[PDB]
């Protein structure tokens, strides 16, 4: 999916 640590972490 999409999450938020999708997104700092990758």
């Amino acid at each position: 999916g999409n999450h938020w640590a999708v997104g700092h972490l990758m």
